């Protein structure tokens, strides 16, 4: 496949920092106003990390409608994904407005709510069935439903309850926990496996409102994820993992969000990902087993 080809050359001669600088000078920069707004700075975890104005969720509250996440939508894979920042101890409860509004079925968690010493996302869901979370703000009632931990994430049913309708729904959580805080794993496998995971639930799937990812920022590892989901399954469409150009496709995603993709290490490892996947997609049905 040409993208094993492309990868080994940009190997042999390291210039993954160069290719991934090109790829920081032709992304796209579209204006992001409204998370510039004052009113709107204890809604931003990071300063430098927003979302555009044309691709932003907008929340179904006339109070403030901002929420720092943008809607990924990739017209020809026909999936459709948000990204968002982590959490902040006042925007828990916008957070999960946004997943019932959106009509989401899954949350994907890149990151741990510690990392390096310091807090990366408010604990915006409950660790424990017996006790319950409620969102005055927006009128949201969360349960921990059942927890099923595994050596490398971690994936929990929740029950999230509009208290104003009283309409509930199953929203799933896959937290993925060994992301390295420096780097990126040396194999794709857990990763892979992970995603997978995420597919097999359905939670990626045209049913649903589209998936909500996150790690810290919302555009590294959240970026990472999309961007091999996205890959794969261009691949599986046109069954031509050769004709799928990733440095492309990512341009692609950052059209709806910045950012997406931190450093060389997680573009090439992004590559490692798709390379390793498309054995799966291309008819290689027991690599399934091996990851």
């Amino acid at each position: 496949m040409e993208m094993e080809k492309e990868f080994e050359q940009i190997d042999k001669s390291g210039s993954w920092a160069a290719i991934y600088q090109d790829i920081r000078h032709e992304a796209s920069d579209f204006p992001c106003r409204v998370a510039k707004l004052p009113k709107n700075k204890n809604r931003n975890r990071y300063r430098d990390v927003s979302p555009f104005d044309h691709s932003r969720i907008k929340l179904h509250q006339e109070d403030n409608d901002y929420i720092n996440a943008s809607l990924i939508k990739m017209e020809e894979a026909q999936r459709s994904y948000i990204l968002t920042q982590g959490p902040l101890p006042n925007t828990c409860g916008h957070f999960w407005e946004m997943v019932w509004e959106q009509k989401s079925r899954g949350v994907v968690m890149l990151n741990r709510v510690m990392e390096k010493g310091s807090l990366k996302c408010a604990q915006y869901w409950p660790q424990k069935e017996e006790k319950e979370m409620i969102f005055e703000d927006t009128n949201l009632k969360l349960t921990l439903i059942s927890e099923d931990i595994k050596s490398y994430y971690t994936v929990r049913q929740l029950e999230l309850e509009n208290l104003t309708t009283q309409e509930t729904r199953e929203i799933l959580h896959f937290h993925y926990t060994t992301f390295p805080d420096f780097g990126v794993p040396e194999s794709p496998a857990s990763f892979l496996n992970f995603l997978f995971k995420v597919r097999e639930s359905g939670s990626l799937s045209p049913e649903h409102g589209p998936v909500v990812v996150h790690c810290s920022a919302g555009i590294g590892r959240s970026g990472t994820f999309c961007l091999a989901d996205t890959c794969l399954l261009l691949m599986d469409k046109r069954k031509d993992p050769s004709s799928v150009d990733i440095k492309k496709v990512l341009l692609e995603m950052r059209k709806f969000r910045m950012g997406l993709i931190q450093t060389a290490d997680q573009l090439r490892f992004s590559y490692l990902a798709v390379i390793e996947g498309a054995k799966f997609i291309m008819g290689d049905s027991s690599v399934q087993d091996q990851w």
